[PDB]
């Protein structure tokens, strides 16, 4: 079997993807942010806390005929950014692009974070790091792409994402006629749960390629791309009036600026990720100070190469019992 669907950015500045999936019987289709950095796939439903929904399409379990409550089953998960959700389980039928997952366990939120309420666009999250991640106690559960991998013509599955555009999530084939060239791969670590990866350097607009190991992460659900600050302030000291401010969070530069592109080794290939890629615009409204789209790891314990990074590229995830990643130009 194969499945593919189409993802598309939330708001002009890709700040997330949204896919739609489709949830029991009669399915009730719900748009999920698809996140290769974990392993929960949560929902809002009928049994989030009223005033923590604000526009989202929920999960009724109960109008399902296919549902059936995991008894005793709990979740709860904390991200990066702070954000977090907890609640209890069922399974369910769940397909994506056409492809069918019977008996998944469907995270039913009881609550969520502020964050999560406050974006509309975004009806749950569908995890696609490795299962040894998920958060379901007392018994751990599978995400879709590991319940599905046996049943797919091939044990992996694609992100090509989009710049300000639509894009496309693939599993089990690869499209030879989505990316330029061809797929370089490279070992992937699973020892902390994520798509882990060494990136061999980087280099700054035109300037000459900086041969470096870089461990970090392939991670659809991460925005931007996080690297060791020696790499940020280098990148950023060719942006003539760019700073790292702490009030704001981060590295700001003139809205007036023209970005150079930044390049990452996958192997002997390179990806390059346009200057544009690397604008998120006025850090508020109205704003001529922009925020940056390539901000120091520095106390986030990992390098992420989030969509800013991504985006760039054809990536496939590559789920065979070693697994690999490959990126292609696009």
């Amino acid at each position: 079997s194969t499945g593919s669907a189409t993802t598309t950015p939330i708001d002009s500045l890709d700040d997330a993807y949204i896919t739609p999936v489709q949830i029991g019987t009669p399915a009730q289709t719900l748009n999920l942010d698809f996140d290769t950095g974990s392993s929960d796939l949560w929902v809002f439903s009928s049994e989030t806390t009223a005033s923590e929904v604000d526009g989202q399409t929920i999960y009724t379990p109960s109008k399902s005929t296919t549902a059936k409550l995991l008894s005793g089953a709990t979740w709860s998960i904390s991200y990066g950014d702070g954000s977090s959700s907890s609640g209890d389980v069922y399974t369910d039928t769940v397909s994506v692009g056409g492809l069918t997952v019977t008996g998944q366990a469907v995270e039913s939120a009881k609550k969520v974070s502020s964050s999560f309420t406050e974006d509309s666009t975004i009806d749950g999250l569908l995890g696609l790091a490795f299962s040894t991640l998920n958060t379901v106690s007392p018994t751990q559960q599978k995400t879709f792409f590991d319940n599905a991998k046996a049943s797919l013509d091939s044990p992996v599955f694609t992100a090509d994402l989009g710049y300000h555009a639509p894009g496309t999530y693939n599993f089990g084939f690869i499209d030879t006629t989505a990316y330029t060239g061809s797929i370089t791969y490279t070992a992937v670590s699973t020892k902390q749960g994520f798509w882990e990866w060494t990136s061999t350097g980087y280099a700054v607009g035109s300037g000459t390629f900086k041969s470096t190991s870089i461990d970090g992460i392939a991670d659809t659900g991460t925005t931007l791309l996080y690297l060791p600050a020696t790499v940020v302030s280098a990148y950023w000291a060719q942006v003539s009036g760019a700073k790292s401010s702490s009030s704001v969070g981060g590295y700001v530069f003139p809205c007036s600026a023209t970005l150079p592109s930044f390049t990452f080794g996958v192997g002997s290939a390179r990806i390059v990720i346009p200057g544009d890629y690397i604008d998120f615009g006025p850090i508020s409204t109205g704003s001529s100070s922009c925020f940056g789209g390539i901000q120091s790891s520095a106390g986030i314990g990992i390098n992420i190469f989030g969509d800013v990074a991504l985006k760039a590229a054809f990536v496939v995830f590559n789920g065979a019992t070693t697994p690999t990643l490959g990126f292609a130009s696009k």
